[PDB]
């Protein structure tokens, strides 16, 4: 059972084909129009059916023409009300049937950002993005909104004539709108059977360039030629994903580069992945992150999580073929150090949490919970790291591949759960079942705290990282004078992250030694997001007050929730700080992101 869903479940009735057809209202910031559902029946003699809703308008309900009733539940906090229909005939095993459901949007979907003009690059027109992972779908339209059903869409979708509409699906053609000649009606076919939180549509001020020959990058004209320079490795990317996980079958593999309050660093939404405009470094460091997204166009988009509790199927997965793929390009020493640096990131979050959090578990139990206050590092890193523990146990990263390959094979179009995934790895190593009996399955999966075991681990470019950071850490006053630009001569991008993220585990260090490291090493000019993150946090921490409008300015100029979440915490930790953290927050609050102004609110404990 999927319990973040009101919906009916799959075993009642599943959602085929979803045609949406919708106008964009900048002036009422509403999405309005007709969602119709292809449904068809589990059971004999079906006479209703629940839908998911949040926040949503419904005018009227059709089904073989004709209105029928339909009844809005209570509101179950952030559920949303369940949506039950009344059906005008009663339904036979595996009958279908298509409901028409006209409905608006409110302005405060949680599911969407609406920007006003000067929030974007260009000043002249407004911009609207979705984001619906997990359970924000529902905000936009009535659906069952689980990923343990998978349906097939259509959508025409009017917009302002000078805008540009975008959906996570094969572009289909635009014309102008017979109703309304200010405005476009763009079309869109998504052919391949998706989990609605895989729906995804962006209306701005657009333009592309090609960058291979299956990607175009999308963004505001401002920042189209540095995004084809920061993602120039796409396509050699993918090449390499294909060749691990088997076919794409996908067709396009666009990118568009999102406002800076987009609230994550990627979204792998089908044909069209979201990124921030934060990876935008200017030497493609930050490329791991459309590696990652790329990989989701197998392990998530084909073989899906049944339910959120089984989410580190999808993440932890994806992980795993993200680092195979950066060790392809840039050596399997990379592989290893990026490796290392997530069990590194895995220690924080389970010191965080505590060491017997429920939520340090592998697999949890969403029920009564808010997926975006679960979220966390643990399914990505916990995840990656049984991953990478049953690849050394297993002969190997070739041979752990091949299993990889297979399961994707195996599962692809489906949605499953841990059991599944474990009753496959039995079934494909059934010759190493003593090994795998080796396992400590029950601590693995279900135990809270760092795993049982730890892998091994490359330490080649980690270690001068750890040595420089232990310099720092051990210095003595009478020690500063040694430090010198010099240091990080020989040190990549990579590398400094690295440094900064194994001293700010053990922050604070003495103010003096962080006004020393920015006299020598010149920190506060790196535009670096993840630099800049790291360090700014470890000045805050460290109670340097100079740090205090860097620190602001980043936490508000975008909204990446892993930059502006942890930078508002430490900033209202610090006491210097705290009160403008809080105002700061207060005035930023309307125009943030709804789900971005959520969390960091009670982050703060504001409102
Ligand atoms: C390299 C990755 C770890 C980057 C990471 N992005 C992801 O994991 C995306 O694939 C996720 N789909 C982001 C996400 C997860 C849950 C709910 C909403 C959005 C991010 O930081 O945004
Ligand atoms: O969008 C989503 C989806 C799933 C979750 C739940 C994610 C999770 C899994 C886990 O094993 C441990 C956690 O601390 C958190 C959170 C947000
Ligand atoms: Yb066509
Ligand atoms: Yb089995
Ligand atoms: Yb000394
Ligand atoms: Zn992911």
């Amino acid at each position: 059972v999927d319990t973040c869903s009101l919906a009916s479940p799959a075993s009642v009735c599943r959602t085929k084909h979803l045609h949406l057809r919708c106008s964009v209202d900048f002036t009422r910031r509403t999405l309005t129009g007709t969602a119709a559902l292809t449904v068809q029946s589990q059971e004999d003699n079906l006479r209703s059916l629940v839908l998911d809703t949040k926040d949503l308008t419904i005018e009227k309900v059709v089904i073989n023409g004709q209105e029928v009733k339909y009844a809005l539940g209570e509101r179950q906090s952030y559920k949303g009300s369940p949506m039950e229909i009344s059906l005008p005939i009663a339904l036979s095993k595996n009958q279908e049937i298509v409901i028409e459901i006209s409905f608006e949007t409110s302005p405060k979907s949680s599911a969407l950002q609406w920007l006003t003009p000067e929030q974007t690059s260009g000043k002249e027109h407004p911009y609207l993005f979705s984001q619906c992972q997990a359970i924000h779908c529902r905000a936009i339209l009535p659906c069952q909104d689980t990923p343990s059903v998978k349906l097939t869409y259509t959508a025409e979708v009017s917009v302002p004539k000078e805008l540009v509409a975008l959906m996570s699906a094969i572009r289909d053609g635009e014309t102008p709108d017979p109703e309304d000649p200010s405005r476009k009606i763009y079309k869109f076919i998504q052919k391949v059977p998706i989990p609605c939180y895989l729906i995804a549509l962006v209306v701005g001020a657009l333009e592309s360039r090609q960058i291979g020959p299956r990607t175009l990058v999308w963004s505001e004209k401002e920042q189209v030629e540095k995004s084809a320079y920061e993602f120039s490795e796409t396509e050699s990317m993918l090449k390499i994903a294909e060749d691990l996980g088997g076919p794409y079958v996908w067709g396009q593999y666009d990118l568009l580069v999102l406002p800076p309050s987009f609230p994550y660093g990627g979204m792998e939404n089908p044909c069209l992945t979201f990124v921030t405009p934060t990876l935008l470094a200017g030497d493609k460091s930050l490329s791991n992150v459309i590696a990652h997204e790329i990989s989701h166009s197998w392990t998530g988009n084909l073989v899906t999580n049944k339910t959120w509790d089984h989410f580190w199927l999808n993440e932890g997965h994806t992980v795993y073929l993200e680092r195979h793929i950066c060790g392809r390009l840039f050596g399997e020493k990379f592989r290893h150090f990026n490796a290392l640096g997530g069990w590194g990131e895995l220690q924080n979050s389970v010191k965080t949490f505590g060491e017997t959090h429920p939520f340090t578990k592998l697999v949890v139990d969403l029920t009564d919970i808010d997926p975006d206050v679960a979220y966390s590092s643990v399914p990505y890193e916990k995840g990656f790291a049984l991953l990478f523990y049953l690849e050394q146990l297993l002969g190997g990263p070739e041979i752990f591949l091949g299993f990889l390959k297979a399961y994707v094979e195996k599962f692809s179009y489906k949605s499953i759960t841990t059991d599944d995934w474990k009753d496959f790895l039995y079934s494909y190593f059934k010759d190493k079942v003593d090994v795998l009996n080796q396992v400590d399955w029950n601590a693995w999966l279900y135990s809270p705290g760092l795993p049982p075991i730890k892998p091994n681990y490359d330490m080649t470019l980690t270690n001068a990282c750890i040595a420089l950071s232990q310099r720092w850490i051990t210095a003595k006053e009478d020690d500063l004078n040694s430090f010198n630009a010099t240091d990080l001569k020989d040190l990549s991008s990579h590398q400094l992250n690295e440094f900064l993220a194994q001293t700010l585990q053990r922050a604070p260090l003495p103010l003096g030694h962080i006004k020393r490291m920015q006299e020598v090493y010149n920190f506060n000019a790196i535009n670096n997001s993840e630099i800049r993150f790291r360090w700014l946090r470890l000045c805050i921490q460290s109670k340097w007050e100079d740090a205090i409008p860097l620190a602001l300015k980043m936490a508000t100029e975008q909204g990446r929730m892993k930059f502006t979440r942890p930078l508002f915490k430490d900033l209202a930790a610090f006491d210097k700080s705290h009160d403008q953290a809080v105002r700061t927050y207060q005035e930023h609050k309307a125009s943030m992101h709804p789900v971005t102004a959520m969390l960091v609110g009670k982050d703060l404990k504001v409102d």
